[PDB]
C-alpha cells in the first residue's frame, strides 16, 4: 500500500493496468489522487477522514462480475488520466475537479448487477421507489450522500455550507447522467453548445462535465488490449445473469444479453463505432492532445474487431 | 355511512361543502365518483377492492393540518366537479380520466407536512433518498404504488400489463407535476400549446392534464367563501411549525411562511392574482364555462381579501 514512484507516474496514463491491483492497493492510488490533485489541501480534507471514506466506499460497491470496486477504481483513474492529459486544472475549478473525482468513485455505488431496464420490467423496490426514472443512478448517488452523512466517512466535513450545496448538486448531476438511456439527449445538448463552447458559460461546462464523467464510466475499450477485453467478459457475465432470470421468470430480454444472439465481436464493433468513437471524438475538438491518446487506441479496437467478426464469419460459414 | 340523492347530486359541483363529511363519507364519495365515471365498469375494477383500497390510501394519509385525506378528497373532488363542468369525458379517453383520478387521489400520500424547501436545507432522509429533486412529490408517488402493489388494495389487478404501464407513467407525471417549483415552468410549456392547442396531440393533453390536476390541487379559493377560507389557516397553521422548526435549527425561512411578514390577506391576494387567476384564466381559454363556475369566485375571493387587508393593517398598527 505504499506506491512506488513508478506506479505514481504510471497512475497518469490511460495505459495503466487496472489488474494487477488489490482493493488495498487501488485504495491507495485513490487516495494518492485526491492529495496529488490537491484536493485534500484545498477543500481542508482530513487526510484520516479520505481513508475510512475510501473503505466507506469500498464495502458499498458489491462483488458484481463488472459493477464492482473495480469498475469504480478504472473509472475514477481515467477521469485521474483525462485531468493530467487534457490539463483540466487549467480550466476548471478546484471544485470541479473534486466533483468530477468524487462523482466517478461513487457513480455505482451498491449496484445490483441488474440493470434499470430489468428493475422496471420486475417492478423491483427501486424501480418503484424511483417512480422508473433512472432508478439505479438515483440509488448510487443516494449511496453516496448517505455515506458522506455518516460523520466518520465525510471527507467533506470543513467545507462551508455554500460550498456543500455546490458539491452535491454537481455530483448527483454527473452521477445521473452515467445512465445511458439519456446517452443521445446529453451528446445532443452537448454537441450543441460545442458549435460555439465558452467555458465561462456555466451550462457548457456542467454538460461538458457530464460528458467527462460518461467517457470515463466506457472508456475501458481505450485500455490496452489485454487491460480492456477481460471487461468485456465481465459485462456479459453480468449480462447473462440477467437474461436467464428474464428468462426464468418470463420478462422480456434484450437481443444484446442473449447468448445465442451476442457475439463479443459484433457488439463491441457497433459500440465502438457509433457510440464510443463519437463521443470521444466531440471532446477531441477542445482536447486535441486526446485523439492521439484515446482515439487512437479506440480506432484499433474497431479495426481488431472488426477483422476479429470476419474471423469469426468464416469460422462459421465453414461449419454449415 | 351511505349516501343521499341530494348529496351524490352536490358531489358534482366545486361548491360542495367538503368540512361536513367524515373519512367513511368521504370514501363513499369516492367510492361512487370510480362507479359514475364508468371506471370501475371500463377497468373491471372489482368493487371490493375499490373500497378496500380507498382505505389504504386513507390508512397511509398523515394528520397534518393541511396535508391530510380532506385534501386529497378536495382534490379528487375537484376534479370530478370539473369532469362534468367541462365535459371531459368528451376530450379524455377513459384511461385518461382513471390517470385524473387515481392521481389527484394519491397526490399527497404520507406527506410529512414540511415541504421540499424544508427536507432539502436539513438534508432529511428523503431529500437524500431522492438527491433533491422534488422530494415529497416523488415520495407520495412510490407511496401510491407501494399500495398498489399489495393484491388486497390492487384496483387496476384486471387491467392488462400495457394498461398498467401506461397509467403508472401517466400518474407519476401528473404526482410531479404538482410540485410548484415547477409552476412556472409548466404553464410556460402550457401556454405555449395554447398557441394552437391540439386535443389529439400527445404531448398537449399531457400537459393539459398535468393543468389540470395543478388547478385541483390549489383550487381551494374557488369553493364558496364559508368552505374555502378554513383551509388558509390550515396551511399556514402548517408552514408556521415549519418556520418555527427552521429558526430553531438554522435553516433559512420562506417570507411567505415567516410569522412576522405573511398575513392571510396580503398572501392570499398574491396567490390569487399571479398564480390561480392566470391559471384558470389560459384553462378558460379551451373551457368557457370555467369562467362563470370558478374564476367569479376567485375573482370574489380576491375582492374580499382585499378588502380584509385593510381592515388587518388598520389593527396591527395598533398592536404597535
Ligand atoms: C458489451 C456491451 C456493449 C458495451 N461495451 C462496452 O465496452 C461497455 C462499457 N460499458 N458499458 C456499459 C456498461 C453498463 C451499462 C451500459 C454500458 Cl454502455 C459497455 N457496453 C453489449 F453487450 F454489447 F451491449
Ligand atoms: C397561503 C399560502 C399561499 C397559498 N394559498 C392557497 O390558497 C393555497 C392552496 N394550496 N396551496 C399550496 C399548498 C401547498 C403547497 C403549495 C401551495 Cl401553493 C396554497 N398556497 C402562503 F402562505 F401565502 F404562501
Ligand atoms: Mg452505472
Ligand atoms: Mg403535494
Ligand atoms: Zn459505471
Ligand atoms: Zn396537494
Amino acid at each position: 500500500y505504499l506506491l512506488s514512484p513508478e506506479t505514481i507516474e504510471a497512475l497518469r496514463k490511460p495505459t495503466f493496468d487496472v489488474w494487477l491491483w488489490e482493493p488495498n492497493e487501488m485504495l491507495s492510488c485513490l487516495e494518492h489522487m485526491y492529495h496529488d490533485l490537491g484536493l485534500v489541501r484545498d477543500f481542508s480534507i482530513n487526510p484520516v477522514t479520505l481513508r475510512r471514506w475510501l473503505f466507506c466506499v469500498h464495502d458499498n460497491y458489491r462483488n458484481n462480475p463488472f459493477h464492482n470496486f473495480r469498475h469504480c477504481f478504472c473509472v475514477a483513474q481515467m477521469m485521474y488520466s483525462m485531468v493530467w492529459l487534457c490539463s483540466l486544472q487549467e480550466k476548471f475549478s478546484q471544485t470541479d475537479i473534486l466533483i468530477l473525482m468524487t462523482a466517478a468513485i461513487c457513480h455505482d455505488l451498491d449496484h445490483p448487477g441488474y440493470n434499470n431496464t430489468y428493475q422496471i420490467n420486475a417492478r423491483t423496490e427501486l424501480a418503484v421507489r424511483y417512480n422508473d426514472i433512472s432508478p439505479l443512478e438515483n440509488h448510487h448517488c443516494a449511496v453516496a450522500f448517505q455515506i458522506l452523512a455518516e460523520p466518520e466517512c465525510n471527507i467533506f466535513s470543513n467545507i462551508p455550507p455554500d460550498g456543500f450545496k455546490q458539491i452535491r448538486q454537481g455530483m448527483i448531476t454527473l452521477i445521473l447522467a452515467t445512465d445511458m438511456a439519456r446517452h443521445a439527449e446529453i451528446m445532443d445538448s452537448f454537441k450543441e453548445k460545442m458549435e460555439n463552447f465558452d467555458y465561462s458559460n456555466e451550462e457548457h461546462m456542467t454538460l461538458l462535465k457530464m460528458i467527462l464523467i460518461k467517457c470515463c464510466d466506457i472508456s475501458n475499450e481505450v485500455r490496452p488490449m489485454e487491460v480492456a477485453e477481460p471487461w468485456v467478459d465481465c459485462l456479459l457475465e453480468e449480462y447473462f445473469m440477467q437474461s436467464d432470470r428474464e428468462k426464468s421468470e418470463g420478462l422480456p430480454v434484450a437481443p444484446f444479453m442473449d447468448r445465442d444472439k451476442v457475439t463479443k465481436a459484433t457488439a463491441q464493433i457497433g459500440f465502438i463505432k457509433f457510440v464510443l468513437i463519437p463521443m470521444f471524438e466531440t471532446v477531441t475538438k477542445l482536447f486535441p492532445m486526446v485523439e492521439e491518446i484515446m482515439l487512437q487506441p479506440l480506432w484499433e479496437s474497431r479495426d481488431r474487431y472488426e477483422e476479429l467478426k470476419r474471423i469469426d464469419d468464416a469460422m462459421k460459414e465453414l461449419q454449415k
